[PDB]
């Protein structure tokens, strides 16, 4: 139960605080002390830097606040930021900046205002990181907190993704693409909580995308919002595309997302990714032969579903015991699937069948 005086003198500090002319006198009294001869040399910067992250973290929770409060923390926000950013276009300034930032997307509560700041950091965003990862977070937060502002936002971030030089250059690194995609996953949710027809659109434009190195962050961003819409019409749509999206080195991270898709736990799905891994080891693209087995082994690792569970191991069960009509690449995965359960005591006599014929297998080729 802070009173609200108490804010207005720490207001007043601030902007006392912030003040040129004291700065300028410190670095005379600290060349005077110098020369007159210690862990600080320059206390500009470092003494700014705190002053704002001090000013942006003590205003950042604090709720339940009138219109004049505000209004006046967006002025100083804005004025500050125009002294400040309008004159390095010729070091550590930047996370000052980036906490203005963050601090004046906080004292917003205008549609039109929301608009005017997704405007301006568009123009900023198609051209310091700091202050771009800051940006990228603001227009996120602004999109989550506002549904209508989605449709005008939804391509800006879509434009860079599937388009970035610096991006090029730094590669001659992925943290910027990670979050810029998380940022579109909240985004997309937030648009689909208010209207239901926006996802399919934005999945409609992202298959002709698709259509028209971009593979591999479209690869990856399917991954992403499949994985992120697990509980929530909208199963099968990314269902049915990645079951008429295959055909090339391209195939090898394709499994490695089906690995993760195997984790929502759904029987259809479980059966159909199963069979298409059948088929494949049954065909044996020679290069994936390892990499499926690979998949097996991350999904050996993350079943929670014990009915999965005891599928998967009959499943795996009967293609050993047909593969035997090389064969001994497949025991680590099993080993790991078996390491993960009690001491087995009765069950159905087809899995007593299945292990004898395993064991009656193992002897004629004499692995043990």
């Amino acid at each position: 139960n802070i009173p609200l005086e108490m804010l207005r003198e720490l207001l007043n500090l601030v902007k006392k605080i912030v003040e040129e002319a004291v700065l300028k006198s410190l670095d005379a009294i600290v060349a005077s002390v110098m020369e007159a001869n210690l862990y600080y040399t320059s206390f500009s910067d470092p003494l700014y830097l705190t002053m704002f992250k001090m000013l942006r973290d003590t205003l950042y929770y604090m709720k339940d606040l009138p219109t004049s409060f505000v209004k006046e923390i967006h002025d100083f926000v804005l004025e500050q930021f125009n002294t400040s950013q309008g004159e390095l276009q010729k070091k550590l300034r930047c996370q000052a900046n980036a906490a203005c930032v963050d601090l004046m997307v906080w004292a917003v509560k205008d549609e039109q205002g929301a608009e005017n700041l997704c405007i301006k950091l568009s123009e900023k965003l198609q051209s310091h990181l700091p202050l771009l990862i800051c940006c990228l977070q603001g227009l996120g937060r602004l999109c989550e907190r506002f549904p209508v502002v989605v449709h005008s936002v939804t391509p800006s971030l879509r434009d860079f993704l599937v388009i970035s030089p610096v991006l090029v250059k730094l590669y001659k690194y992925e943290q910027l693409r990670d979050i810029a995609i998380d940022n579109i996953c909240r985004c997309l949710k937030a648009g689909l909580t208010v209207d239901p027809v926006i996802v399919e659109a934005f999945l409609a434009s992202l298959s002709n995308r698709l259509y028209i190195l971009i593979p591999d962050h479209t690869i990856r961003a399917l991954g992403h919002i499949a994985v992120a819409l697990r509980d929530t019409k909208v199963m099968e749509p990314i269902l049915q595309i990645l079951q008429q999206k295959f055909c090339s080195p391209l195939d090898v991270l394709i499994i490695d997302q089906l690995g993760c898709l195997v984790i929502t736990g759904n029987q259809y799905i479980y059966q159909e990714v199963w069979n298409l891994f059948q088929q494949i080891s049954v065909k044996a693209y020679r290069h994936c032969s390892l990499a499926v087995i690979n998949a097996l082994a991350n999904i050996a690792a993350n079943i929670q579903d014990e009915h999965l569970v005891d599928e998967l191991l009959m499943n795996l069960l009967e293609l050993f015991v047909q593969l035997g009509l090389n064969l001994g690449v497949l025991i680590p995965v099993i080993a790991v699937l078996t390491r993960r359960l009690p001491p087995i005591k009765e069950a159905k006599p087809r899995l007593q069948k299945l292990f004898r014929d395993f064991w009656l297998y193992s002897v004629l080729m004499g692995f043990a």
